[PDB]
């Protein structure tokens, strides 16, 4: 049993809810929250900007030190950093950004990072301002992630479309 409430079960391991991932993290304090990161861990907008704002910029301060030591992530890659006030850990995952011309085939590699964690609270990778089709992102999630993933979809209209269209 876990603390996640009000999710619709899509598969054996994938759950979905219309929720603000920031508000959801604050309530649940999950072991792992996933950030929709970029390779520079520059948390300006979308999920990264909202998560980072909720940490009072501590996520950005930690991230800048990580990049100064390690250099940029790979598209499709990840790193584990603090979850600050939102979670034990934040798994920063880089999905391909279609609005920068990145190979959408890298979305499966991105979701494979989730399999290193038994339970996660996550957004749909490469959705929102990363420009991918969220229906596609949910299909790759279901077909790639084998651990237990709780998906927070920000947009109510999109949430209803994802559920209604799910195969
Ligand atoms: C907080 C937040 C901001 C932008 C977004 O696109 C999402 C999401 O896709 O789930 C969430």
């Amino acid at each position: 049993v876990n603390s996640f409430s009000g999710y619709l079960k899509l598969t054996d391991n994938v759950y979905i809810k219309n929720a603000d991932i920031v508000e959801e993290a604050k309530k649940v304090k999950p072991t792992v929250v996933v950030n929709a990161a970029n390779v520079y861990l520059k948390h300006g907008g979308g999920v990264a900007g909202a998560l980072n704002k909720a940490t009072n910029n501590a996520m950005q301060v930690e991230s800048d030190d990580y990049i100064a030591t390690n250099g940029p992530l790979k598209v499709g890659g990840s790193c584990v950093l603090s979850g600050h006030n939102l979670a034990k850990h934040c798994l920063h995952v880089v999905g391909p950004n279609v609005n920068k011309g990145e190979d959408i085939q890298l979305l499966k590699s991105a979701y494979e990072n989730f399999n290193q964690h038994e339970v996660l609270l996550a957004p749909l990778l490469s959705a929102g301002i990363f420009g991918a089709d969220p229906i596609h992102s949910l299909r790759v999630c279901v077909d790639t992630v084998r651990t237990n993933v709780y998906l927070a979809v920000f947009d109510k209209n999109l949430y209803d479309k994802l559920v209604s269209s799910f195969l």
